[PDB]
């Protein structure tokens, strides 16, 4: 007769059932083919997932997939994307290599897709080579500035620092003609390169292993900005297409780039653009008389890409709540990968395999039914642009809104085995931190997950001490389009390597044809018990989100974020703002009143939790809970970006850390003169914040109170 | 120990508490004095609104004054607005009437702000007179067609047809100089015009009124969209304002009107050019010779308008509801008036003012508290242009959007004694026709409010029947920001006039000096009975929307609204959408699915009410009902618009009464060639509409249903 809460037993016999060998072999079958979205194989991975969710005594209450149809981009079979040294009437002196070598038995067959970035255009350009570091603005700045002509060349560039795409953007500002992108082994491999270094004998990326992935500018299908990308829809015409890189682009395996950048001529590069490819790096153009091409020589980059309209399914399942099954605890993965995908996205899908074949189980034997609904979702077509997710809020919006209690994304499941690492915005901190605690870690000594993480990644607050710290969210995954258009509170979880042992940006072989289940089961995660504690902790906080009567979303928790953005626009922008007659005043009000009223809500809760309060007192306080994140979306704030309407969690471009609109306006206006638009506009971004926090302030006051 | 639901006892008691005598005595005090927005006796007004409010026997649980700083507009004392017909030199032949005269004893003192054009700017300009009937585009455009010049001169208009403030603009497009605008008495007084036949002596406008009004284009306060006009908040630039007229413009009586317009020279005007003020209509330019005026002659409008910011304030009310006090009814009125504003709004203020009165005294004793809040809201500045509803709409948007049940506006209580008439949405339509029902009209029989209202104002339902019809909502009161920008369901109630008996366009004194407590008292309510119909009417409907288990709002009855929106698609735009490729079966199959899913849910509530449901199941269905509205909102749909995000109810400016959207796109588009960017738009509107009735169908299905 008591409501519905978390029920301490169920938690811990799903956390017991969660079986390490079950994830490895869900791996096996979800990584033994290449699984590129749209593909054959991406509708037998479909299928799979709806025949697990349909299954009678281990499935959900029901399952159904949906098909959207999106722009997407490939290569060409026919004519494979080539990069070649030619001579000055066209004959060619030297080809890069075209594709992975067959190192571990699973690449160089016609089911791996051609290296590529998707969405660069075809064509064939061909110029003197330049290196331009990471291919920021700053970075062809700097060759401008030294008096290197840019027009017509082919610059080279590693990945890193900016977006794929922005480096061909940065580098047509220019003139450019041509990108080239490779990884260099001083940023993924700890400056290692050669084959008894690498993979299969270690985690560290070969020489052919080439980062694919998309170059699009936004996230979402190309052709249907803010609309579902249903058979019948408007679509923006390919001409009107906005966020394609403007010139043709290609990624090369770092053995061909030590060809390039290892012969090129002029000036030594800066050290902070050096490398590991095994020479001092010089800025071209063109190549150097004592090295191994002729100095006339220019590069030829011959692209044949095309865009290709394509039928791509997400997979949703549900578990009906037996109390509020109007609220959703969403937990999703996407499915698709460049090539085999083992560790993306694979990882992730074979521990969401296992955590609802534990739960559906569990439905099914009439031991259990959460008070909210759990809706599970595999989505399609990520890799293009988190295509399968943005499509899916585009079209049920508003339900999604009004409804969705969290989002809980597990893209990777395990970029290594050392230390759990958790983003996601404050209100799920608690959470997390809960469930965390009472799990208990793979690793050695005896610690919890918990204290495992705090050795790993953590921060000082005010309110706790020392904590594990959260990751902020920006659009690394399928949490994006939830956070920032629909303002819904977010997490993302996953286990990853020690940064005291190494510097790689990503796990070494991301996004190439060696994302193998080998590499998973050989180096990062032998035995499975990291994708286990993965499973464990997902499934403990969708158990404590979906079953607890008191929604475990603390929004107090938001204060410190606010108030460390408050304190950055005080100590770095507080001057120069006076200087335009821009007061911080409103903003630290408003600050003060967000501390003041969750703190206040809070106590409210507490107090409230030491009866036996009615279930529609405690309804209204959980609406408070969740739905505080929407208040901070503005679809007005950023009109030169597309889909963020969330004005704490919005790219910054701005040097100062503090709310992003306010830190990218000032730094626009930063040399305008007083009166500009651009000062105006900081005004208007200054006013958005301030709204937005008095706007959230005032829904967690008491809620009849003037 | 039921859930509180529906009281009938309470209800009929207060129905029968109102009373029209504390009426009649409010309104007396209302509109005493002069009350334009921001003015002291604006500000005397807020404080007996707070003493009322704040009465330990006669309250209500609360009420507070919040105030904006907002952009108002005001001629000037020392130089008042002048309009002279001047000779070549510039020597005065003549000059019209200032301002009313003291007719009734009420006129004529500096209380009463001179008749202007608010937000019209400052100017001196001088030229020929033409007419240009309602100064609508096509208007100007007959003028322009005939040969006449039209650069320069001074455009007479009648009020009517278009905006007020689009009078000036579409004149601006030709170059015209200046604007002046009357009212004709064919349009407003059935065609008579003497002092015999006026106001004291009848409900007619006497030769001398002259309507005051907003030209401004948009609603809100000029100077912040889409932000609250609180301190230190951003405010566009003065000279990047939009929306004003761009040239001097000012309103006259209809007795200068006459010497006016019966002088002029040249083409008879076409037949529904034509009026009552006494002579054929001619086009002009300039005046005939053989008239009272010298052909030379010229006509000098002098405007001294202001712009100035004003503190104005809103007072809010409360009474906190005992078991769902996160849910609002809210119930709204203006206060401010051009002049003493006895009918517009001051009518309105009395019957808010002993509603408030019978639920506060209900309150205190005891006797009752509702299920849901009351929210009851006195908005300041309104007549400058909803500024006060629209920027407490932005201060507390999301509070707002996620808790509002519905937004019920009572502006002009009494146009006359004849009928009920209702404007709002569909989902509120079963809720006042259940509340007329049971309420005695004040007319002749022994007929329900109902019975009498279907006499009046009537259509066919294909689901009902003959029923009364409910009026659709565009901007003209401050339910606009709460239907076009919140997405709230809205209804506005008042008492009217038969026309069958008069074509007047509005009361006659609307807007004048003539809008007087005897004006009320001798003419449109003796006795006050109309008054108290309305009284009962709006505090019936809002007991039954606070107090009921499940909420009266019937999402179903959009189905007939959609419905005849997609037949008027098919009949008139079918044919040329698919010479352009564009089909309309998305937006069938969208209309079939509210359809279908509206009735299923409005089945499911049936089943449910026939046992004793558990309060959160109860909720979680009220959700769906109040929450739909918000599923037509797009804030992208209308980028040429302020605030206007509801794909319903948008203006509309194309000829096919249908979404309004697409009838304004195919409108655009219909002189554009296949291919155009026009067309383009033509289907983004269309999936726009299939969207949005998509997202709302799946908002009404069983919520755990995939
Ligand atoms: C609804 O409103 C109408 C219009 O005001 C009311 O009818 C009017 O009632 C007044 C009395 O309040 C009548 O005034 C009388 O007029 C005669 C002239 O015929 C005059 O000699 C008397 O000194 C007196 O002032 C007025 O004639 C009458 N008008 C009409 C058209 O009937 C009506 O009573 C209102 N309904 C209710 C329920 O109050
Ligand atoms: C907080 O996190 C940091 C890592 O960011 C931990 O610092 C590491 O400490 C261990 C042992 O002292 C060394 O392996 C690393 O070299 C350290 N790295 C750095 C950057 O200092 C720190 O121990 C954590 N704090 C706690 C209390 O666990
Ligand atoms: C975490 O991963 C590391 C790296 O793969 C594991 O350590 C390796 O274990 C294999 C056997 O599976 C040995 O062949 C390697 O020599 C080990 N490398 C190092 C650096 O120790 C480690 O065992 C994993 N942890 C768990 C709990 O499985
Ligand atoms: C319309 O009439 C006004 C009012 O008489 C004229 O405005 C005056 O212009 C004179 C120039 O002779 C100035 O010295 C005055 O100070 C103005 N007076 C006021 C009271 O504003 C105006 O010039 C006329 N318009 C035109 C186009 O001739
Ligand atoms: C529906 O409304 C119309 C008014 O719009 C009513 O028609 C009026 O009826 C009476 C007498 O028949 C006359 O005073 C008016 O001249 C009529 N106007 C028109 C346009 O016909 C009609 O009676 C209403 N229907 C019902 C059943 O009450
Ligand atoms: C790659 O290596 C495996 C294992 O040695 C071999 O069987 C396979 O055929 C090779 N693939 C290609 C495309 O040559
Ligand atoms: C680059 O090589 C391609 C492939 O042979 C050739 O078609 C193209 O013309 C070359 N580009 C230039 C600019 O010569
Ligand atoms: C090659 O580099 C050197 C700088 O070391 C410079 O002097 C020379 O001119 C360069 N050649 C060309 C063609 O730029
Ligand atoms: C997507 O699927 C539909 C339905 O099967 C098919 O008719 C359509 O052509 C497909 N689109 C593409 C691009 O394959
Ligand atoms: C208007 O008329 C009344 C009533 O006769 C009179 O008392 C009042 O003074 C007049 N007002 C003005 C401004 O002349
Ligand atoms: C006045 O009107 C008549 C048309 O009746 C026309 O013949 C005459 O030219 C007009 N005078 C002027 C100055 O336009
Ligand atoms: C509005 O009121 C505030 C507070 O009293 C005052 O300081 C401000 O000047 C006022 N604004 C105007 C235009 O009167
Ligand atoms: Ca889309
Ligand atoms: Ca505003
Ligand atoms: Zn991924
Ligand atoms: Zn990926
Ligand atoms: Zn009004
Ligand atoms: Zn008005």
């Amino acid at each position: 007769l008591a409501p519905q809460d978390l029920d301490l037993e169920i938690l811990e016999t799903v956390m017991g059932q969660l079986d390490a060998h079950r994830i490895r072999e869900n791996l096996r079958e979800l990584s033994r083919e290449p699984h590129l979205a749209s593909s054959p194989r991406d509708e037998d991975l479909v299928q799979l997932l709806l025949q697990r969710w349909k299954d009678p005594e281990s499935g959900l209450d029901s399952a159904e997939a949906s098909t959207y149809e999106v722009l997407l981009s490939f290569p060409s079979q026919e004519q494979p994307n080539v990069v070649d040294i030619v001579g000055p009437t066209g004959g060619i002196i030297h080809s890069c290599h075209r594709t992975e070598e067959n190192v571990t038995g699973e690449q160089g067959g016609p089911d791996v897709v051609q290296p590529y970035a998707a969405y660069a255009p075809s064509g064939t350009p061909q110029g003197l080579l330049v290196y331009a570091n990471r291919g920021a603005e700053e970075d062809f700045k700097e060759l401008q500035t030294q008096g290197i002509k840019l027009e017509g060349t082919i610059a080279l560039t590693r990945y890193g620092g900016v977006g794929r795409g922005a480096k061909a953007v940065n580098a047509a500002k220019h003139g450019v003609a041509g990108v080239l992108v490779y990884t260099d082994p001083a940023d993924i491999n700890d400056g290692l390169s050669s084959p008894d270094e690498t993979f299969p004998n270690s985690w560290y990326l070969p020489p052919s292993g080439v980062e694919r992935g998309s170059y699009y500018e936004y996230f979402g299908d190309p052709l249907t900005p803010y609309l579902p990308a249903v058979p019948s829809s408007f679509r923006v015409d390919l001409a009107n297409v906005s966020g394609f890189p403007p010139i043709p682009t290609q990624p090369i395996g770092f053995q061909d780039a030590r060809d390039l950048l290892c012969n090129l001529n002029g000036t030594l590069a800066p050290a902070t653009w050096q490398g590991a490819l095994g020479c001092h790096y010089r800025l071209g153009p063109g190549f150097r008389p004592d090295g191994d091409f002729p100095a006339d020589s220019q590069v030829n980059v011959s692209v044949y890409n095309r865009l290709e309209l394509r039928n791509s399914s997400n997979v949703l399942g549900i578990i009906r709540g037996a109390v509020e099954p109007d609220r959703y605890v969403l937990y999703g993965n996407h499915r698709d990968s460049w090539v085999h995908g083992a560790v993306d996205p694979s990882s992730g899908t074979a521990v969401l395999l296992e955590l609802s074949r534990v739960l559906g189980t569990l439905l099914k034997k009439g031991t259990w039914r959460p008070r909210r609904s759990i809706v599970f979702a595999s989505w399609g077509a990520e890799e293009f642009g988190l295509i399968g997710s943005t499509e899916f809020t585009e079209e049920f919006f508003n339900k999604l809104q009004e409804r969705t209690v969290a989002y809980i994304n597990v893209d990777i499941s395990v970029f290594a085995n050392a230390t759990l690492r958790v983003q996601g915005t404050p209100p799920v901190q608690s959470v997390v931190f809960s469930a965390t605690k009472e799990i208990r870690s793979p690793g050695p000594g005896d610690l919890s997950i918990y204290d495992n993480w705090i050795r790993y990644f953590n921060r000082s607050s005010p309110v706790y001490g020392l904590v594990p710290s959260l990751g902020s969210l920006g659009a690394g995954s399928d949490y994006a389009p939830f956070v920032h258009f629909l303002g819904i509170s977010s997490m993302d979880i996953a286990y990853t390597y020690d940064r005291s042992k190494t510097s790689a940006r990503i796990y070494p072989t991301y996004h190439t044809a060696f994302d193998t289940f080998d590499y998973v089961d050989k180096f990062l995660d032998p035995g499975f018990s990291s994708h286990q504690a993965v499973a464990r902790t997902a499934g403990s906080v969708i158990l404590r989100l979906s079953d607890s009567f008191f929604l475990p979303l603390k929004v107090s928790d938001y204060s410190e974020t606010l108030r460390s953005f408050l304190q950055a626009a005080q100590q770095d922008l507080g001057a120069l703002l006076e200087q335009h007659s821009i007061s911080l005043g409103p903003l630290v009000t408003a600050v003060e009143k967000f501390e003041a009223e969750a703190a206040a809500l809070g106590q409210r809760i507490s107090t409230l939790q030491k009866g036996s309060p009615d279930p529609l007192q405690v309804r209204m306080l959980n609406d408070q809970l969740m739905l505080l994140e929407r208040t901070f979306l503005n679809p007005r704030a950023f009109p030169e970006e597309r889909y963020y309407s969330h004005v704490l969690w919005a790219p910054r471009t701005g040097s100062v850390v503090t709310f992003p609109g306010l830190s990218n306006a000032c730094s626009r206006a930063r040399d305008t003169a007083s009166g500009s638009e651009a000062w105006a506009e900081v005004q208007r971004q200054l006013s958005i914040v301030v709204t937005a926090l008095e706007g959230a302030a005032a829904t967690l006051r008491p809620v009849a109170d003037l």
